């Protein structure tokens, strides 16, 4: 025949080489008002961050984040209690634009809002000036994740990490859900005995997009996501559903999640 | 301490590789004869030699490393009923395609039609050729020349000739794996296939605008031994001296060999 057949590319080649860093934060991270979706639900993030992070007892020597994107906002209240954080994306791109931030470049993008934010839940016992170098200092490594990877970090010689970070990636990395339960168990390698896992994202997703370019989406409701938390050898603490949906412009998710669980697994 | 990335040169590629930065700033073919425009003349008369006045012909071509060109398949549609396009870029494939569909965003390739028309003794015109090229081209496919089976566990047929123009320096980050890449070719040919190779010579990295990328530098002694000992025979091997602009890239001139993997 002709074009009857799979051109052989996977989501994570056509993220690497479609997803654009600077548009996903004009986009996602630029509000034209403080009371839509989008801004809801970056407070609504920030507030259970917040909450595991400092109320909660999620601290600990090393933390590593899965899939970071460009962003920055998932780790201000970590590194209060954390002493060293790992950054990670499948795109380089990603990685770059977030180092941009991490060696405070002129082009690097304004956090200062969102640091703003969570010093005023921390309650003001540092400025935000403080607060970013405090980031800066505990980011120590960035590196390529494949969640998709029985190493998701490859061969990197890491220590046992007494937390994992997830937030708005193993939908948009998993492209069925053997592959996303197989991922949690991937991310499991990572971690300590008893170890943090702590995923917050999208139900019920198929796409998102970033202006014209659309992007695939695993679409989970919550008791999947459950289900396979559970059977990746976890057990969950809490889990959290929010009815706030993106724009209909950007995603088509009803609600978001949030939930921290602990492995249960110990390889002798 | 500070660890590597992690990324390689593939993901390198895929990620910063701009199909259309590199189509203005190689194949624009324009009014100065440019160092770029001197290398593409001598690429498509030697194209037209092997695949018009030679008689590398037959059923199924498959282009390794396409990239977002055409020029490389001009001549090819003459002498194969089927061509497969391929690049680890999706990028690249949907400039390609663009132009494959006559969508009006495509490249203006037609003052290479043109020339390529001449060479083949006019014995057609533009629009003619272009719509010869674009039946001819059946598939799109990703290849990496780094797997043993670069097309994935796709069922193609046995071909009856590769192409890769300007792709396998790119491509491959040592000599093992270039070998190993050869031989990888090697299985989508049909024993006694021609293998058709066209690359710079002893190129450490090329320029897309301002994005730099890494090469393989080699010698013709290096790639001869590398294309013998991957199991074929050459036909025959032609450097020019003429190099790229140094804002380019670094290379001493380009080969053209043809071989025939071994019956
Ligand atoms: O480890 C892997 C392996 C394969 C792979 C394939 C595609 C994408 C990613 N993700 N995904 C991200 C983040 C980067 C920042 C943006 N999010 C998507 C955000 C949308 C927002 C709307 C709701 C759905 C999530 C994705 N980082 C990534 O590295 C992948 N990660
Ligand atoms: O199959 C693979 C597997 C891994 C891999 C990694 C990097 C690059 C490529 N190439 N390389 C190309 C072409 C696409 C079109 C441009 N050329 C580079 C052109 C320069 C010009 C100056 C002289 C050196 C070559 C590269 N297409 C590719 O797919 C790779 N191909």
């Amino acid at each position: 025949p002709r074009g009857s057949m799979e051109s052989g590319f996977t989501s994570k080649d056509t993220y690497l080489s479609h997803f654009n860093p600077r548009d996903y934060l004009e986009k996602y991270y630029k509000f034209g008002s403080r009371h839509s979706a989008e801004s809801q639900i970056l407070k609504h993030l920030l507030k259970n961050l917040f909450k595991i992070f400092c109320l909660d007892g999620v601290k600990g020597d090393l933390l590593i984040d899965i899939g970071s994107g460009p962003t920055i906002y998932q780790l201000l209240s970590a590194c209060e209690s954390f002493k060293e954080i790992v950054v990670t994306d499948y795109s380089d791109q990603n990685l770059q634009e977030l180092e941009k931030w991490l060696k405070a470049a002129p082009a690097a993008f304004d956090w200062s809002p969102v640091v703003t934010y969570v010093c005023d839940l921390e309650g003001n016992r540092v400025k935000g000036p403080e607060k970013e170098e405090k980031l800066r200092q505990a980011v120590k490594q960035v590196l390529k994740c494949d969640v998709t990877q029985s190493q998701p970090l490859g061969a990197v010689p890491l220590p046992p990490a007494d937390c994992v970070l997830s937030t708005l990636c193993l939908d948009a990395a998993c492209p069925d859900l053997p592959t996303y339960c197989r991922a949690l168990r991937n991310l499991g390698s990572l971690l300590k005995p008893g170890g943090f896992l702590v995923i917050m994202d999208a139900l019920k997703s198929s796409y998102y997009m970033i202006g014209e370019q659309k992007f695939s989406s695993l679409p989970l409701g919550r008791e999947a996501v459950e289900a396979a938390v559970k059977e990746a050898g976890y057990t969950i603490e809490w889990f959290e559903v929010i009815s706030q949906s993106y724009s209909s412009t950007m995603a088509n998710n009803e609600g978001l999640f949030s939930l921290v669980a602990r492995k249960l697994s110990r390889p002798l």
